[PDB]
């Protein structure tokens, strides 16, 4: 089991709330993410959007690809996974920036991948508008990000490198050097349709937060099509989901009624409606459920140390291999995980 | 007079030698980016291509943008000016990506912007057709890198920022936070008609090796296209060119004959036919011009530290504000400029 966080971009996760100790800058970012490298994190999710989605279209963000650059040129150990979207890149430029990326981060030292991808799709459309992205339809999403990885994995093995798509094309292209280990791409969609195709693309899979029995089916079914298509089941699977661990579990339970305190003015579910409308899920989106991000609070990792670590163990037998936690501060939460959870989930 | 240098990302700036003990590796970047910071360079230019125009198609590349960000992560006081073709890129992205630079790379103990912006034009015809690049001509490329300007200045001022052009357009676009001070714009392009345009977008202008006399000239042209403009004077000027210093006159001019030896089979010259064909320059460039990069020995600042400090302190009364120096090997040849020749230039 592979301990993950989510790199604050936002100033938080929790859109009901406004200050939660995290500011959306440089400074807090270098010290949260050397501190959680020096605790034994495995990996950092750094999600990739223009506008606010947690505090209000117009509160400050981070971008992605600069501050993970900027992440692994002061870390060791840590792995930095970048989300990427199809729509606002280029998949030739892409494999290059992935490349150079992978040469300043270096390598694990069980000589690993230190940078990987995630394959979203551009679910937020007046995002796309306001800064130029192609906003694409779920069967054609679905064949744009197949034909963009496409490209990334063939400029990173083969020299020149041809292709020919509808969303996509390249010619005679040359990239020189190759990545030492060429960065592994994990992807998210829970469209039947688009199931098939993320199967076929992807190394590893990402998951919103669920229950032990949601996780345990969709595993098995994602390998199940893996094994149909390429004889192998997919490398890792890992699970957005918040956290809460407190001594007793009373003060766990308080905590998470202070977070899910509705504030009816919180700018937070500003992208609620379009993610609700854009984004093919098999299960629609509550307001509720959107409170600290997708289904976070479904997997109910809220309790003792104890009893979240029963809870992660029951996750790492239904299949799943990493966690990708949600905190408030991450600084002092983080480190109570390493201290508390770390030790008794082997 | 600022001392900045441009960073090795092909692996040497001598097309008719191949090693020059400067690896296109991070491992490489990082000690020169933390030397030169150290010894008290203002400035260094990170180029942008996809392809190795100085030992050929081939040869081993590192991305700009990536790298960039990653020096800025590890260096103080050092401002890294990055190249950008609008053809490559989305404006609106690009304005995010520079505030988080921004951000990264914090301010110099002036409270000046350690983050700066080189438009340049897509000249390589074939690089565009291998990286998906919008390859334009004429009175387009100078109307894209003018829309590209717009679009980033009124993004980083304006919230919301809307804009309307044939190359690029956004509608009601918010971009949160500002940078604290914005990344100066830099530009560089001797055709008469893109000197107006370039007068208009841009803070400070980027020049390639020329003598005193065509500096100064050049400099007092685009300073009074700017007062006719603007009613100002550029803030910057900066001039590529090639260094060349050691303890005597003859050891210099035997250094000088050591790299101008053609190779017939030097790959460097890949990119020569179409720089000729769509630079859009002044004045035709040779193949003997055209063996260190684009005119860096025309300046000749090729000596003793005295003679070379001489020179320098001619193109600073001419008007030259900046040297955008280009070294071979760069570790020790900017240590010697460093403790030789920034005493004797005030």
């Amino acid at each position: 089991m592979h301990f993950g966080y989510w790199t604050p971009i936002y100033g938080g996760f929790l859109r009901n709330l406004g200050d939660e100790g995290m500011p959306a800058t440089w400074d807090y970012v270098k010290k949260l993410s050397q501190l959680a490298d020096r605790l034994g994190y495995h990996t950092t999710l750094v999600p990739e959007l223009y506008l606010n989605d947690r505090k209000g279209v117009d509160a400050p963000s981070l971008e992605a690809w600069s501050l993970s650059s900027a992440i692994l040129a002061v870390t060791e150990q840590l792995r930095v996974m970048t989300a990427v979207r199809p729509g606002f890149h280029l998949p030739a430029v892409t494999a290059k920036e992935s490349a150079t990326i992978t040469d300043i981060a270096g390598t694990t030292e069980a000589g690993a991948a230190r940078f990987a991808l995630n394959v979203v799709a551009a679910w937020w459309e007046e995002e796309a508008r306001q800064y130029g992205g192609a906003f694409t339809r779920h069967d054609d999403r679905y064949r744009q990000a197949t034909e963009f990885v496409d490209v990334l994995r063939g400029l990173w093995e083969h020299t020149p490198f041809t292709y020919e798509g509808e969303h996509f094309s390249v010619r005679d292209s040359i990239l020189s050097p190759k990545p030492g280990v060429h960065p592994p791409v994990f992807a998210g969609g829970e469209s039947e349709s688009g199931r098939d195709s993320i199967a076929t693309f992807a190394d590893s899979y990402v998951l919103h937060g669920g229950t032990v029995e949601e996780v345990r089916t969709k595993i098995a079914d994602m390998n199940a099509r893996s094994q149909r298509i390429h004889q192998r089941d997919m490398a890792e699977f890992g699970m957005s989901t918040y956290i809460i661990v407190r001594d007793t579990e009373a003060e766990a339970r308080a905590e998470l009624a202070r977070i899910t305190t509705v504030d009816p003015h919180s700018p937070g579910y500003a992208s609620f409606e379009e993610f609700v409308k854009n984004s093919e899920l098999d299960v629609e989106l509550s307001k509720r459920e959107y409170s600290v991000g997708t289904r976070g609070l479904r997997p109910d990792l809220v309790g003792t140390p104890e009893q979240v670590a029963e809870k992660i163990r029951a996750y790492q037998d239904a299949g799943l291999t990493l966690l990708l936690i949600q905190c408030s501060p991450a600084h002092e939460e983080l480190e109570r995980i390493a201290e508390q959870v770390f030790p008794l989930v082997p």
